[PDB]
Protein backbone atom coordinates (compact mmCIF):
# COMPACT_ATOMS: atom_id res chain seq x y z
CA UNK A 1 0.00 0.00 0.00
CA UNK A 2 3.25 2.53 0.72
CA UNK A 3 6.00 1.65 -0.89
CA UNK A 4 9.36 2.70 0.16
CA UNK A 5 10.67 5.30 -2.40
CA UNK A 6 14.16 7.61 -2.95
CA UNK A 7 14.27 11.05 -2.46
CA UNK A 8 17.11 11.00 -5.37
CA UNK A 9 16.76 11.80 -9.49
CA UNK A 10 19.96 9.78 -9.93
CA UNK A 11 19.34 6.05 -9.01
CA UNK A 12 17.61 5.22 -12.42
CA UNK A 13 20.19 5.73 -14.97
CA UNK A 14 22.63 3.52 -12.66
CA UNK A 15 22.69 0.18 -14.20
CA UNK A 16 23.91 -1.28 -11.10
CA UNK A 17 24.30 -0.44 -7.22
CA UNK A 18 26.81 -1.60 -5.17
CA UNK A 19 25.79 -1.17 -1.36
CA UNK A 20 29.73 -1.27 -0.55
CA UNK A 21 28.67 -1.75 3.59
CA UNK A 22 26.57 -4.34 2.74
CA UNK A 23 28.50 -6.12 0.13
CA UNK A 24 25.62 -6.48 -2.04
CA UNK A 25 25.05 -5.64 -5.49
CA UNK A 26 21.53 -5.02 -7.77
CA UNK A 27 23.71 -6.97 -10.49
CA UNK A 28 24.59 -10.13 -7.95
CA UNK A 29 21.05 -10.35 -5.88
CA UNK A 30 17.98 -10.82 -6.92
CA UNK A 31 16.50 -8.18 -4.71
CA UNK A 32 13.00 -8.70 -5.09
CA UNK A 33 13.44 -12.27 -4.33
CA UNK A 34 15.47 -11.87 -1.32
CA UNK A 35 13.57 -9.18 0.57
CA UNK A 36 10.16 -7.88 -1.04
CA UNK A 37 8.15 -9.57 1.74
CA UNK A 38 9.61 -7.72 4.64
CA UNK A 39 7.54 -5.57 6.86
CA UNK A 40 9.16 -5.16 9.69
CA UNK A 41 12.91 -4.16 10.32
CA UNK A 42 14.74 -3.96 13.27
CA UNK A 43 17.75 -2.00 14.43
CA UNK A 44 20.59 -1.95 16.80
CA UNK A 45 23.81 -0.87 17.64
CA UNK A 46 25.72 -4.48 17.90
CA UNK A 47 25.57 -7.40 15.73
CA UNK A 48 25.16 -9.91 18.17
CA UNK A 49 21.81 -8.60 20.37
CA UNK A 50 20.43 -8.06 16.58
CA UNK A 51 20.94 -11.88 15.73
CA UNK A 52 19.93 -12.62 19.12
CA UNK A 53 17.04 -10.23 18.44
CA UNK A 54 16.09 -12.87 14.73
CA UNK A 55 16.17 -16.20 16.80
CA UNK A 56 13.92 -14.18 19.81
CA UNK A 57 11.59 -13.10 16.99
CA UNK A 58 11.88 -16.24 15.11
CA UNK A 59 10.71 -18.29 18.50
CA UNK A 60 7.97 -15.80 19.03
CA UNK A 61 6.45 -16.38 15.53
CA UNK A 62 7.62 -20.01 15.38
CA UNK A 63 9.89 -20.10 12.53
CA UNK A 64 12.16 -21.47 14.92
CA UNK A 65 13.39 -24.85 13.57
CA UNK A 66 15.31 -26.97 15.63
CA UNK A 67 19.63 -26.50 15.80
CA UNK A 68 19.97 -24.10 12.36
CA UNK A 69 21.18 -20.26 12.23
CA UNK A 70 20.10 -17.40 10.81
CA UNK A 71 22.77 -16.52 8.33
CA UNK A 72 25.21 -13.00 8.43
CA UNK A 73 23.30 -12.00 4.71
CA UNK A 74 26.94 -9.21 5.25
CA UNK A 75 29.13 -12.46 6.20
CA UNK A 76 32.01 -11.32 4.64
CA UNK A 77 31.87 -7.06 5.58
CA UNK A 78 32.47 -6.65 9.20
CA UNK A 79 30.65 -2.96 8.62
CA UNK A 80 27.16 -3.96 9.10
CA UNK A 81 25.43 -7.90 10.12
CA UNK A 82 21.55 -8.74 9.13
CA UNK A 83 19.49 -10.89 9.66
CA UNK A 84 16.09 -12.65 8.01
CA UNK A 85 13.35 -14.53 9.34
CA UNK A 86 10.05 -14.56 7.19
CA UNK A 87 8.93 -10.87 6.87
CA UNK A 88 11.51 -9.30 9.60
CA UNK A 89 14.98 -8.14 8.81
CA UNK A 90 17.30 -8.21 11.54
CA UNK A 91 20.80 -4.61 10.97
CA UNK A 92 23.40 -3.69 13.02
CA UNK A 93 24.40 -0.17 12.67
CA UNK A 94 26.97 0.37 15.34
CA UNK A 95 27.44 3.71 17.29
CA UNK A 96 26.71 7.41 16.20
CA UNK A 97 25.00 9.11 13.41
CA UNK A 98 27.21 8.72 10.64
CA UNK A 99 27.33 4.59 11.53
CA UNK A 100 23.61 4.70 11.32
CA UNK A 101 23.28 7.06 8.48
CA UNK A 102 25.46 4.68 5.93
CA UNK A 103 23.71 1.58 7.22
CA UNK A 104 20.36 3.73 6.40
CA UNK A 105 21.19 5.03 3.05
CA UNK A 106 22.30 1.70 1.55
CA UNK A 107 19.26 -0.17 3.71
CA UNK A 108 16.98 2.16 2.14
CA UNK A 109 17.88 1.62 -1.36
CA UNK A 110 18.07 -2.56 -0.87
CA UNK A 111 14.07 -2.15 0.67
CA UNK A 112 13.53 0.30 -2.44
CA UNK A 113 15.09 -2.21 -5.32
CA UNK A 114 13.23 -4.73 -3.56
CA UNK A 115 10.13 -3.16 -4.09
CA UNK A 116 8.78 -2.91 -0.29
CA UNK A 117 5.82 -1.48 0.80
CA UNK A 118 4.33 -0.58 4.21
CA UNK A 119 7.58 -0.83 5.97
CA UNK A 120 7.67 -0.17 9.94
CA UNK A 121 11.27 -0.13 11.31
CA UNK A 122 12.81 0.17 14.63
CA UNK A 123 15.51 1.28 16.83
CA UNK A 124 16.30 -0.67 19.74
CA UNK A 125 19.15 0.80 22.02
CA UNK A 126 20.42 2.02 25.08
CA UNK A 127 20.52 5.19 26.39
CA UNK A 128 20.96 7.62 29.20
CA UNK A 129 17.73 8.88 31.68
CA UNK A 130 16.70 12.24 33.19
CA UNK A 131 14.65 11.82 35.71
CA UNK A 132 13.57 7.65 35.56
CA UNK A 133 14.37 4.83 37.26
CA UNK A 134 17.47 3.00 35.79
CA UNK A 135 16.27 0.43 33.54
CA UNK A 136 12.94 2.11 32.32
CA UNK A 137 11.71 1.56 28.66
CA UNK A 138 11.55 4.95 26.38
CA UNK A 139 8.87 5.31 23.35
CA UNK A 140 10.15 8.13 21.75
CA UNK A 141 7.77 10.60 21.12
CA UNK A 142 10.26 13.37 18.78
CA UNK A 143 13.42 13.08 18.62
CA UNK A 144 15.15 15.77 19.51
CA UNK A 145 18.65 17.96 18.92
CA UNK A 146 20.86 19.50 21.45
CA UNK A 147 18.35 23.01 21.26
CA UNK A 148 15.10 19.91 22.74
CA UNK A 149 13.71 20.69 18.90
CA UNK A 150 12.06 18.35 16.50
CA UNK A 151 15.31 19.39 13.89
CA UNK A 152 17.80 16.99 12.24
CA UNK A 153 20.73 19.30 11.16
CA UNK A 154 23.57 17.98 7.98
CA UNK A 155 26.20 19.60 5.74
CA UNK A 156 25.39 19.11 2.29
CA UNK A 157 27.88 20.85 -0.33
CA UNK A 158 29.29 22.71 2.95
CA UNK A 159 25.43 24.51 3.86
CA UNK A 160 23.40 23.31 6.74
CA UNK A 161 20.40 21.51 5.73
CA UNK A 162 17.64 21.39 8.56
CA UNK A 163 15.23 18.35 8.16
CA UNK A 164 12.48 17.21 10.70
CA UNK A 165 12.49 14.50 12.51
CA UNK A 166 9.09 12.41 12.24
CA UNK A 167 8.61 8.98 14.14
CA UNK A 168 5.11 7.62 13.67
CA UNK A 169 2.29 8.43 15.88
CA UNK A 170 -0.04 5.15 15.42
CA UNK A 171 3.32 2.97 16.19
CA UNK A 172 3.87 5.22 19.42
CA UNK A 173 0.45 4.17 20.59
CA UNK A 174 0.70 0.66 19.33
CA UNK A 175 3.82 -0.16 21.45
CA UNK A 176 2.57 1.57 24.33
CA UNK A 177 -0.73 -0.67 23.66
CA UNK A 178 1.69 -3.88 23.91
CA UNK A 179 3.90 -2.53 27.39
CA UNK A 180 0.97 -1.71 29.34
CA UNK A 181 -0.47 -5.67 28.52
CA UNK A 182 3.05 -6.80 28.84
CA UNK A 183 3.82 -5.25 32.39
CA UNK A 184 7.35 -6.35 32.71
CA UNK A 185 9.18 -2.86 33.29
CA UNK A 186 8.08 0.82 33.03
CA UNK A 187 7.63 2.07 29.75
CA UNK A 188 7.51 5.92 29.48
CA UNK A 189 6.48 8.12 26.14
CA UNK A 190 9.68 11.43 25.80
CA UNK A 191 11.54 12.90 23.70
CA UNK A 192 15.17 11.62 23.29
CA UNK A 193 17.76 13.53 22.21
CA UNK A 194 20.23 12.94 20.01
CA UNK A 195 23.78 14.11 20.73
CA UNK A 196 27.40 13.28 18.45
CA UNK A 197 29.35 12.73 21.61
CA UNK A 198 28.99 9.92 24.68
CA UNK A 199 31.16 12.32 27.39
CA UNK A 200 30.61 16.13 26.72
CA UNK A 201 27.80 16.15 24.63
CA UNK A 202 25.64 14.23 27.25
CA UNK A 203 27.31 16.69 29.58
CA UNK A 204 28.98 14.76 31.20
CA UNK A 205 31.72 15.00 33.97
CA UNK A 206 34.14 11.92 33.72
CA UNK A 207 35.41 12.26 30.06
CA UNK A 208 39.14 12.55 29.03
CA UNK A 209 37.74 16.33 28.63
CA UNK A 210 35.20 18.60 30.49
CA UNK A 211 34.73 22.25 30.47
CA UNK A 212 32.11 22.59 32.57
CA UNK A 213 30.90 22.23 35.98
CA UNK A 214 28.70 19.91 38.01
CA UNK A 215 25.79 22.38 38.09
CA UNK A 216 25.92 24.13 34.24
CA UNK A 217 25.82 20.05 33.68
CA UNK A 218 22.43 20.03 36.20
CA UNK A 219 21.15 22.81 34.84
CA UNK A 220 21.41 22.00 31.12
CA UNK A 221 19.34 18.71 31.96
CA UNK A 222 16.78 20.35 33.78
CA UNK A 223 16.56 22.39 30.93
CA UNK A 224 16.10 19.41 28.37
CA UNK A 225 13.75 17.71 31.19
CA UNK A 226 11.30 20.39 30.88
CA UNK A 227 11.23 20.69 26.90
CA UNK A 228 9.61 16.66 26.88
CA UNK A 229 13.44 15.24 27.22
CA UNK A 230 13.43 11.57 29.08
CA UNK A 231 16.18 10.03 27.41
CA UNK A 232 19.82 10.87 25.30
CA UNK A 233 21.41 8.56 22.94
CA UNK A 234 23.11 8.96 19.34
CA UNK A 235 21.76 7.74 16.53
CA UNK A 236 17.64 8.17 16.70
CA UNK A 237 17.54 11.97 14.85
CA UNK A 238 18.80 10.95 11.56
CA UNK A 239 16.98 8.12 11.98
CA UNK A 240 13.85 9.37 12.56
CA UNK A 241 15.00 12.25 9.63
CA UNK A 242 15.12 9.53 6.74
CA UNK A 243 13.38 6.67 7.32
CA UNK A 244 9.79 9.14 7.61
CA UNK A 245 11.08 10.76 4.16
CA UNK A 246 11.29 7.59 2.58
CA UNK A 247 7.93 6.26 3.39
CA UNK A 248 8.89 3.69 6.54
CA UNK A 249 7.06 3.91 9.40
CA UNK A 250 9.77 4.89 12.17
CA UNK A 251 10.04 3.96 15.92
CA UNK A 252 12.57 4.23 18.37
CA UNK A 253 12.78 1.81 22.09
CA UNK A 254 15.31 2.48 23.99
CA UNK A 255 16.32 1.17 27.89
CA UNK A 256 17.37 3.70 30.25
CA UNK A 257 21.18 2.70 31.73
CA UNK A 258 20.97 5.03 34.93
CA UNK A 259 19.36 8.47 35.68
CA UNK A 260 21.61 10.77 34.49
CA UNK A 261 20.58 13.15 37.15
CA UNK A 262 22.22 11.17 40.08
CA UNK A 263 25.36 10.31 38.08
CA UNK A 264 27.47 9.53 34.82
CA UNK A 265 28.80 6.00 35.63
CA UNK A 266 27.36 3.38 34.08
CA UNK A 267 28.10 1.29 37.30
CA UNK A 268 25.19 -1.14 37.53
CA UNK A 269 26.29 -4.67 37.46
CA UNK A 270 26.55 -6.45 34.34
CA UNK A 271 24.09 -9.16 34.48
CA UNK A 272 21.31 -5.99 35.77
CA UNK A 273 22.70 -4.13 32.69
CA UNK A 274 22.10 -7.37 30.53
CA UNK A 275 18.47 -7.58 31.98
CA UNK A 276 18.05 -4.12 31.05
CA UNK A 277 18.78 -4.20 27.71
CA UNK A 278 16.53 -7.44 26.53
CA UNK A 279 13.41 -5.18 27.41
CA UNK A 280 13.22 -3.16 24.21
CA UNK A 281 14.18 -6.71 22.58
CA UNK A 282 10.89 -7.94 24.52
CA UNK A 283 8.56 -4.93 23.62
CA UNK A 284 9.13 -5.36 19.80
CA UNK A 285 9.40 -9.05 19.06
CA UNK A 286 6.14 -9.21 21.09
CA UNK A 287 5.12 -6.23 19.69
CA UNK A 288 6.13 -8.14 15.96
CA UNK A 289 4.67 -10.98 17.41
CA UNK A 290 1.06 -9.33 18.02
CA UNK A 291 0.81 -7.74 14.50
CA UNK A 292 1.63 -10.58 12.81
CA UNK A 293 -1.39 -12.25 14.73
CA UNK B 1 59.43 13.15 28.72
CA UNK B 2 55.99 14.25 27.77
CA UNK B 3 53.28 12.80 29.52
CA UNK B 4 49.39 11.71 28.47
CA UNK B 5 47.42 14.63 30.35
CA UNK B 6 43.74 15.11 30.55
CA UNK B 7 41.58 18.23 30.79
CA UNK B 8 39.44 17.09 33.39
CA UNK B 9 39.70 18.30 37.05
CA UNK B 10 36.77 15.97 38.19
CA UNK B 11 39.09 12.96 37.07
CA UNK B 12 41.04 13.03 40.48
CA UNK B 13 38.22 13.78 42.61
CA UNK B 14 36.59 10.16 41.55
CA UNK B 15 37.19 6.98 43.49
CA UNK B 16 36.92 4.55 40.43
CA UNK B 17 36.01 4.77 36.51
CA UNK B 18 34.07 2.66 34.06
CA UNK B 19 35.59 2.49 30.58
CA UNK B 20 32.46 1.36 29.78
CA UNK B 21 33.01 0.84 26.31
CA UNK B 22 36.32 -1.34 26.96
CA UNK B 23 34.97 -3.04 29.74
CA UNK B 24 38.12 -2.14 31.69
CA UNK B 25 37.83 -0.25 35.49
CA UNK B 26 40.53 1.07 37.94
CA UNK B 27 38.92 -1.30 40.45
CA UNK B 28 39.46 -4.62 38.41
CA UNK B 29 42.29 -3.03 36.55
CA UNK B 30 46.02 -2.69 36.85
CA UNK B 31 46.49 0.04 34.21
CA UNK B 32 50.11 0.53 34.38
CA UNK B 33 51.18 -3.16 34.86
CA UNK B 34 48.68 -3.34 31.81
CA UNK B 35 49.23 -0.30 29.56
CA UNK B 36 52.31 1.20 30.90
CA UNK B 37 55.13 0.88 28.15
CA UNK B 38 52.57 1.64 25.28
CA UNK B 39 54.39 4.13 23.02
CA UNK B 40 52.31 3.85 20.08
CA UNK B 41 49.10 3.39 19.25
CA UNK B 42 47.69 2.91 15.66
CA UNK B 43 43.83 3.45 15.74
CA UNK B 44 41.34 2.25 12.58
CA UNK B 45 37.81 1.51 11.91
CA UNK B 46 38.00 -2.50 12.66
CA UNK B 47 38.39 -5.03 14.82
CA UNK B 48 39.81 -7.26 12.22
CA UNK B 49 42.02 -4.92 10.52
CA UNK B 50 43.39 -3.76 13.75
CA UNK B 51 44.32 -7.58 14.50
CA UNK B 52 46.05 -7.95 10.94
CA UNK B 53 47.95 -4.01 12.44
CA UNK B 54 49.16 -5.80 15.72
CA UNK B 55 50.36 -9.23 13.72
CA UNK B 56 52.21 -7.30 10.61
CA UNK B 57 53.97 -4.91 13.18
CA UNK B 58 54.58 -7.74 15.88
CA UNK B 59 56.27 -9.99 12.93
CA UNK B 60 58.28 -6.69 11.98
CA UNK B 61 59.48 -5.99 15.13
CA UNK B 62 60.66 -9.36 15.62
CA UNK B 63 58.27 -10.18 18.31
CA UNK B 64 56.59 -12.83 15.73
CA UNK B 65 57.20 -16.49 18.15
CA UNK B 66 55.60 -19.37 16.90
CA UNK B 67 52.05 -20.34 16.45
CA UNK B 68 50.30 -17.73 18.92
CA UNK B 69 47.99 -14.97 18.29
CA UNK B 70 47.20 -11.77 20.03
CA UNK B 71 44.13 -11.72 22.50
CA UNK B 72 41.57 -9.11 22.21
CA UNK B 73 41.82 -7.06 25.59
CA UNK B 74 38.37 -5.95 25.16
CA UNK B 75 37.10 -9.17 24.48
CA UNK B 76 33.47 -9.56 26.50
CA UNK B 77 32.33 -6.51 24.53
CA UNK B 78 31.93 -5.51 20.86
CA UNK B 79 31.96 -1.87 20.61
CA UNK B 80 36.00 -2.05 20.44
CA UNK B 81 38.46 -4.37 19.66
CA UNK B 82 42.25 -3.59 21.55
CA UNK B 83 45.69 -5.81 21.19
CA UNK B 84 49.27 -5.48 22.27
CA UNK B 85 52.70 -5.95 20.78
CA UNK B 86 55.26 -4.95 22.52
CA UNK B 87 55.04 -1.07 23.17
CA UNK B 88 52.61 -0.75 20.13
CA UNK B 89 48.53 -0.72 20.76
CA UNK B 90 46.12 -1.26 18.56
CA UNK B 91 42.53 -0.05 18.61
CA UNK B 92 39.62 -0.23 16.43
CA UNK B 93 36.82 2.56 16.58
CA UNK B 94 34.00 1.61 14.12
CA UNK B 95 32.37 4.09 11.57
CA UNK B 96 32.29 8.06 12.23
CA UNK B 97 32.74 10.98 14.62
CA UNK B 98 31.38 9.58 17.62
CA UNK B 99 31.98 6.26 17.38
CA UNK B 100 35.96 7.42 17.59
CA UNK B 101 35.54 10.27 19.97
CA UNK B 102 34.07 7.67 22.53
CA UNK B 103 36.81 5.53 22.10
CA UNK B 104 39.36 8.25 21.94
CA UNK B 105 37.52 9.80 25.69
CA UNK B 106 38.07 5.95 27.09
CA UNK B 107 41.75 5.36 25.31
CA UNK B 108 43.27 8.93 26.44
CA UNK B 109 41.91 7.47 30.22
CA UNK B 110 43.22 4.36 29.87
CA UNK B 111 46.90 6.03 28.80
CA UNK B 112 46.61 8.45 31.50
CA UNK B 113 46.13 5.94 34.20
CA UNK B 114 48.61 3.44 32.80
CA UNK B 115 51.38 6.60 33.42
CA UNK B 116 51.97 6.68 29.85
CA UNK B 117 54.11 9.16 28.25
CA UNK B 118 55.74 9.74 25.02
CA UNK B 119 52.77 8.63 23.22
CA UNK B 120 52.29 8.42 18.90
CA UNK B 121 49.10 7.91 17.66
CA UNK B 122 48.28 7.42 14.27
CA UNK B 123 45.11 6.68 12.39
CA UNK B 124 45.34 4.37 9.47
CA UNK B 125 42.16 4.24 7.23
CA UNK B 126 40.24 4.92 3.86
CA UNK B 127 39.35 7.49 2.53
CA UNK B 128 37.91 8.96 -1.48
CA UNK B 129 40.51 10.96 -3.18
CA UNK B 130 39.89 14.48 -4.72
CA UNK B 131 42.15 14.46 -8.11
CA UNK B 132 44.23 11.49 -7.37
CA UNK B 133 44.20 7.60 -8.21
CA UNK B 134 42.91 5.26 -6.76
CA UNK B 135 45.12 3.45 -3.74
CA UNK B 136 47.18 6.66 -3.58
CA UNK B 137 48.28 7.45 0.25
CA UNK B 138 47.86 10.54 1.76
CA UNK B 139 49.27 11.45 4.91
CA UNK B 140 47.20 14.29 6.46
CA UNK B 141 48.74 18.08 7.10
CA UNK B 142 45.62 18.62 8.43
CA UNK B 143 42.39 17.70 9.12
CA UNK B 144 39.68 19.89 8.07
CA UNK B 145 35.89 20.76 7.95
CA UNK B 146 33.12 20.78 5.07
CA UNK B 147 34.30 24.50 4.89
CA UNK B 148 38.21 23.44 4.35
CA UNK B 149 39.05 24.97 7.84
CA UNK B 150 41.07 23.40 10.52
CA UNK B 151 38.23 23.39 12.97
CA UNK B 152 36.28 20.50 15.13
CA UNK B 153 32.82 21.68 16.29
CA UNK B 154 30.81 20.12 18.85
CA UNK B 155 28.13 20.75 20.47
CA UNK B 156 28.80 20.83 24.63
CA UNK B 157 25.87 21.99 26.81
CA UNK B 158 23.91 23.20 23.36
CA UNK B 159 26.59 25.56 22.52
CA UNK B 160 28.63 25.39 19.37
CA UNK B 161 32.86 24.81 21.15
CA UNK B 162 35.06 24.78 18.42
CA UNK B 163 38.57 23.53 18.92
CA UNK B 164 41.49 23.53 16.40
CA UNK B 165 42.49 20.37 14.29
CA UNK B 166 46.04 19.70 15.00
CA UNK B 167 48.83 17.14 13.89
CA UNK B 168 52.02 16.90 14.39
CA UNK B 169 54.47 18.29 11.26
CA UNK B 170 57.70 16.33 12.24
CA UNK B 171 55.14 13.20 12.42
CA UNK B 172 54.32 13.55 8.52
CA UNK B 173 58.22 14.05 7.57
CA UNK B 174 58.79 11.22 9.15
CA UNK B 175 56.02 9.30 7.78
CA UNK B 176 56.99 10.93 4.42
CA UNK B 177 60.47 10.11 4.83
CA UNK B 178 59.61 6.41 5.34
CA UNK B 179 57.60 6.21 2.14
CA UNK B 180 59.85 7.33 -0.14
CA UNK B 181 62.40 4.93 1.63
CA UNK B 182 59.85 2.11 0.81
CA UNK B 183 58.74 3.11 -3.04
CA UNK B 184 56.09 1.33 -2.60
CA UNK B 185 52.76 3.24 -3.76
CA UNK B 186 52.26 7.07 -4.63
CA UNK B 187 51.75 8.87 -1.55
CA UNK B 188 50.73 12.69 -1.19
CA UNK B 189 50.51 14.75 1.67
CA UNK B 190 47.26 16.88 1.69
CA UNK B 191 44.35 17.66 3.61
CA UNK B 192 41.75 15.68 4.84
CA UNK B 193 37.85 16.89 4.94
CA UNK B 194 36.04 14.90 7.93
CA UNK B 195 32.32 14.49 7.14
CA UNK B 196 29.13 13.31 8.90
CA UNK B 197 27.67 11.46 6.10
CA UNK B 198 29.45 9.14 3.43
CA UNK B 199 26.70 10.05 0.90
CA UNK B 200 25.44 14.12 0.64
CA UNK B 201 27.66 14.77 3.55
CA UNK B 202 30.21 13.63 1.03
CA UNK B 203 28.37 15.34 -2.38
CA UNK B 204 27.51 11.69 -3.44
CA UNK B 205 24.70 11.67 -6.30
CA UNK B 206 24.07 7.71 -5.39
CA UNK B 207 22.23 8.16 -1.66
CA UNK B 208 18.89 6.83 -0.93
CA UNK B 209 18.73 10.99 -0.73
CA UNK B 210 20.35 13.56 -2.90
CA UNK B 211 18.77 17.55 -3.74
CA UNK B 212 21.59 17.97 -5.91
CA UNK B 213 23.46 17.21 -9.30
CA UNK B 214 26.63 16.47 -10.67
CA UNK B 215 27.39 20.31 -11.57
CA UNK B 216 27.01 20.69 -7.87
CA UNK B 217 29.15 18.01 -6.80
CA UNK B 218 32.07 19.11 -9.55
CA UNK B 219 32.26 22.15 -8.08
CA UNK B 220 32.23 21.41 -4.59
CA UNK B 221 35.00 18.71 -5.24
CA UNK B 222 36.86 21.42 -7.06
CA UNK B 223 36.54 24.16 -4.27
CA UNK B 224 37.63 21.19 -1.49
CA UNK B 225 40.97 20.40 -4.12
CA UNK B 226 41.70 24.14 -4.67
CA UNK B 227 41.75 24.77 -0.41
CA UNK B 228 44.29 21.93 -0.38
CA UNK B 229 42.04 19.01 0.43
CA UNK B 230 42.83 15.73 -1.62
CA UNK B 231 40.87 13.36 0.29
CA UNK B 232 37.70 12.67 2.27
CA UNK B 233 36.79 10.55 5.38
CA UNK B 234 35.21 10.14 8.24
CA UNK B 235 37.36 10.53 11.39
CA UNK B 236 40.40 12.70 11.39
CA UNK B 237 38.38 16.16 12.82
CA UNK B 238 37.69 14.90 16.36
CA UNK B 239 40.99 12.57 16.38
CA UNK B 240 43.14 15.58 15.21
CA UNK B 241 41.59 18.07 18.35
CA UNK B 242 41.57 15.38 21.12
CA UNK B 243 45.02 13.86 20.62
CA UNK B 244 47.25 16.59 20.63
CA UNK B 245 45.38 18.74 23.22
CA UNK B 246 45.63 15.39 25.44
CA UNK B 247 50.20 15.32 24.83
CA UNK B 248 49.80 12.62 22.35
CA UNK B 249 51.46 12.64 18.91
CA UNK B 250 48.83 12.50 15.96
CA UNK B 251 49.07 11.31 12.47
CA UNK B 252 46.62 10.23 9.70
CA UNK B 253 47.17 8.15 6.91
CA UNK B 254 44.67 6.73 4.73
CA UNK B 255 44.41 4.83 0.71
CA UNK B 256 41.93 6.34 -1.26
CA UNK B 257 39.55 4.00 -2.74
CA UNK B 258 38.50 6.30 -5.81
CA UNK B 259 39.03 9.58 -6.93
CA UNK B 260 35.55 11.26 -6.52
CA UNK B 261 36.31 13.73 -9.41
CA UNK B 262 34.99 10.64 -11.53
CA UNK B 263 32.44 8.65 -9.24
CA UNK B 264 31.28 7.46 -6.27
CA UNK B 265 30.69 3.99 -6.04
CA UNK B 266 33.18 1.33 -4.95
CA UNK B 267 33.33 -0.85 -8.03
CA UNK B 268 37.45 -2.35 -7.73
CA UNK B 269 37.36 -5.58 -7.25
CA UNK B 270 37.21 -6.84 -4.24
CA UNK B 271 40.99 -7.68 -4.00
CA UNK B 272 42.17 -4.92 -5.56
CA UNK B 273 40.51 -2.68 -2.63
CA UNK B 274 42.40 -4.97 -0.32
CA UNK B 275 45.82 -4.59 -1.40
CA UNK B 276 45.35 -0.83 -1.24
CA UNK B 277 44.13 -1.06 2.41
CA UNK B 278 47.25 -3.02 3.17
CA UNK B 279 49.25 0.48 1.95
CA UNK B 280 48.70 2.52 5.28
CA UNK B 281 49.23 -0.52 7.38
CA UNK B 282 52.52 -1.11 5.45
CA UNK B 283 53.34 2.57 6.24
CA UNK B 284 52.63 2.52 9.47
CA UNK B 285 54.34 -0.75 10.97
CA UNK B 286 57.57 0.49 9.12
CA UNK B 287 57.35 3.81 10.32
CA UNK B 288 57.42 1.59 13.59
CA UNK B 289 60.07 -0.85 13.47
CA UNK B 290 62.05 2.29 12.35
CA UNK B 291 61.65 4.56 15.03
CA UNK B 292 62.65 1.25 17.91
CA UNK B 293 65.53 0.18 15.81
O1 LIG C 1 24.16 7.72 24.46
C1 LIG C 1 24.05 7.10 25.51
N1 LIG C 1 23.85 5.73 25.49
C2 LIG C 1 23.72 5.02 26.71
C3 LIG C 1 23.82 5.69 27.94
F1 LIG C 1 23.71 5.03 29.13
C4 LIG C 1 24.02 7.05 27.95
O2 LIG C 1 24.11 7.64 29.03
N2 LIG C 1 24.14 7.76 26.74
O1 LIG D 1 34.69 8.43 4.00
C1 LIG D 1 35.04 7.73 3.03
N1 LIG D 1 35.77 6.57 3.19
C2 LIG D 1 36.12 5.82 2.06
C3 LIG D 1 35.74 6.25 0.79
F1 LIG D 1 36.07 5.57 -0.32
C4 LIG D 1 35.02 7.42 0.66
O2 LIG D 1 34.68 7.82 -0.45
N2 LIG D 1 34.67 8.13 1.77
Amino acid sequence: DCPVRLLNPNIAKMKEDILYHFNLTTSRHNFPALFGDVKFVCVGGSPSRMKAFIRCVGAELGLDCPGRDYPNICAGTDRYAMYKVGPVLSVSHGMGIPSISIMLHELIKLLYYARCSNVTIIRIGTSGGIGLEPGTVVITEQAVDTCFKAEFEQIVLGKRVIRKTDLNKKLVQELLLCSAELSEFTTVVGNTMCTLDFYEGQGRLDGALCSYTEKDKQAYLEAAYAAGVRNIEMESSVFAAMCSACGLQAAVVCVTLLNRLEGDQISSPRNVLSEYQQRPQRLVSYFIKKKLS
